[PDB]
């Protein structure tokens, strides 16, 4: 697709069988989600954004489709009020920003 | 230009008369820069991202260019760790994710 900008670029995402929405966000190095039983085991990691840093729950090789894409890569979960799709995952759609 | 994102997406502005460098970020509402002087009067606002909420002062109607593009619109100021142009910016330049 072509997005634009006027509203959030929200798109649907599909993690372990279940349909999500998540933000596709040039500004965020990482992908991090509120939630998801997500295989087991995690390992401590932070990350900072505008307010501070807070820790999150580092998963890796996890499998997502955004909006039918497949990727494969590391998502950490984390208070974010958003579910956010970073570049790590967007590199892997062929996502570019365009002007 | 047409930007990949295997790097975080910096680019060149001019606010003021002087050269920036500020993050294109599709994940951000509003924009916000580093302290500075601009003209007109400012307002006092809160933006939340990761981490919680910082103090911010909003500018309106502001001139910026990104990458030699023009656009005008409201520009908040306060102690951010990078500069960034958000969707209130990068919708008047035309800019959009591709894939
Ligand atoms: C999401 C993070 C992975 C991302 N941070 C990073 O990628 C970084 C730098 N990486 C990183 O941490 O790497 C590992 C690391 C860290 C530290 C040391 C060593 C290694 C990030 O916060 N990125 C933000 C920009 C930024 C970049 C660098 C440094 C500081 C800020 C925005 O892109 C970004 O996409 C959105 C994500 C988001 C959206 C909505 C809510 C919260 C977060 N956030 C924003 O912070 C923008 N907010 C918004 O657009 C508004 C207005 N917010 C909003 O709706 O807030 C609601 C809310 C706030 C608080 C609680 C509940 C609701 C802001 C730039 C204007
Ligand atoms: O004091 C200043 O110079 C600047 C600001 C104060 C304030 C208070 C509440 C919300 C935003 C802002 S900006």
């Amino acid at each position: 697709p072509q997005i634009t900008l006027w509203k959030r670029p929200l798109v649907t995402i599909k993690i372990g069988g279940q349909l999500k929405e998540a933000l596709l966000d040039t500004g965020a190095d990482d992908t991090v989600l509120e939630e998801m039983n997500l295989p087991g085991r995690w390992k401590p990691k932070m990350i900072g954004g505008i307010g501070g840093f807070i820790k999150v729950r580092q998963y890796d090789q996890i499998l997502i489709e955004i909006c039918g894409h497949k990727a494969i890569g590391t998502v950490l979960v984390g208070p974010t009020p958003v579910n956010i799709i970073g570049r790590n995952l967007l590199t892997q759609i062929g996502c570019t920003l365009n002007f």
